[PDB]
């Protein structure tokens, strides 16, 4: 199988939780798998221009029979490399923390890149559908309070909003590991965190 | 007053509802407060690295006074520049769409911007308070669908999300002015667009 890791956090493991889970998951799908093809994408690493005028028409236009400027080309180009990489991928993996709420930004524009009718849903008389039925996902993140239960419940919009946008493109049965309370619950974080750990090798090995 | 405006979408306006709503509340803001200081800050005429090791590290190693690299520095300078900013302003006016269940991500960067201890929050023995309780602000939203009810409410993240910051930062009594379901009802599209401008004008005018 095709196996693509996006990475969606530049910290060292040593400092950021969602990196150390993320880097558990992979070690440990990688001894379970020896002859997956395995694919790393650091959003970091990549030039991801922001979506806007020049992307939205471009997409909309493309394949359809209309006239393109070079910049509308241009941003097709850009979602195109990452739109099909994605779309390659048997199973795709998600490390990323909860910053200010949500994912970082860097994923933000990766999910818009990923929004094309034709590809990831299509239109029917009766609604969209979801075109990635197919493809297992694993959601990776960390996030120093709880936002499980409590009060910040209602306000959790990283695990959310990718859930979300993956359930729209037809994903089901995702596997979710989320590591939370470690800030909120300094003399348990040790714990916390190897809890999460362990249980992203018990996920990675059936994944 | 100054007054701050922040647009986030290059669209033309005669193809943007957003757009729309954003230069009806700025039309009307000008003619009923002519003395008025108004800046306008277009996000996409703007340079906006993503948060990432050298923000959250800098941020951090800047409020201990430790030394900063020069990648570290500079993301703190670019930070500081739009956060100083949106501080000087007495009122601030947030354009944006609901795109993919949420802002644009030039908005997300611009808002993980303005968190910083000391600025906009400071901590407490009982916890965070935000100190922009003097800043009058207002969110101009347009979404396709409608999200106030029915099946898609529960996944409304882009005036959730800005209403969710602005109220940590400390911000009381904004003003709301959004335009919805004009792309599920087309029939009554016309009907709910010039309803919406019509009260952006009105709110406008009082801001
Ligand atoms: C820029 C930034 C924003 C954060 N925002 C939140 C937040 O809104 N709520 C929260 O509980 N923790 C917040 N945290 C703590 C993180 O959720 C926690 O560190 C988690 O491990 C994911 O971040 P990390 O993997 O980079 O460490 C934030 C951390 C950073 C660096
Ligand atoms: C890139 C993009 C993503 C969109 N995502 C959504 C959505 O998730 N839900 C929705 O109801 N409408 C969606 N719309 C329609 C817009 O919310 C809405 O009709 C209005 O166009 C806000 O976009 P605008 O001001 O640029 O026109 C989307 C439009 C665009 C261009």
């Amino acid at each position: 199988a095709t196996v693509l890791f996006v990475k969606a956090n530049n910290r060292p493991a040593e400092q950021a939780v969602s990196v150390k889970l993320y880097e558990a998951f992979l070690a440990n799908y990688k001894e379970a798998h020896p002859n997956d093809t395995v694919v790393e994408l650091d959003l970091y690493k990549e030039e991801l221009p922001y979506v806007g005028v020049d992307m939205i028409n471009g997409t909309f236009k493309a394949g359809k029979g209309f006239d393109l400027t070079e910049e509308e080309a241009k941003a097709v180009a850009v979602a195109d490399k990452y739109l099909n990489q994605f779309l390659e991928a048997d199973k795709v993996v998600f490390g990323f923390p909860l910053w200010n709420l949500t994912i970082p930004a860097v994923l933000h524009t990766y999910i818009d890149y990923l929004n094309r009718a034709g590809k990831t849903f299509k239109y029917t008389p009766e609604g969209p559908v979801g075109l990635i039925g197919d493809k297992k996902i694993a959601l990776l993140n960390a996030r120093g309070g709880v936002y499980s239960e409590g009060p910040a419940a209602e306000v959790e919009m990283a695990v959310k909003y990718v859930a979300s946008m993956m359930g729209f493109f037809g994903a089901t049965n995702m596997e979710t590991v989320i590591i939370e309370g470690h800030n909120q619950f300094p003399d348990k974080a040790e714990e916390i965190i190897a809890a999460g750990l362990e249980e992203a090798a018990k996920v990675a090995s059936k994944f």
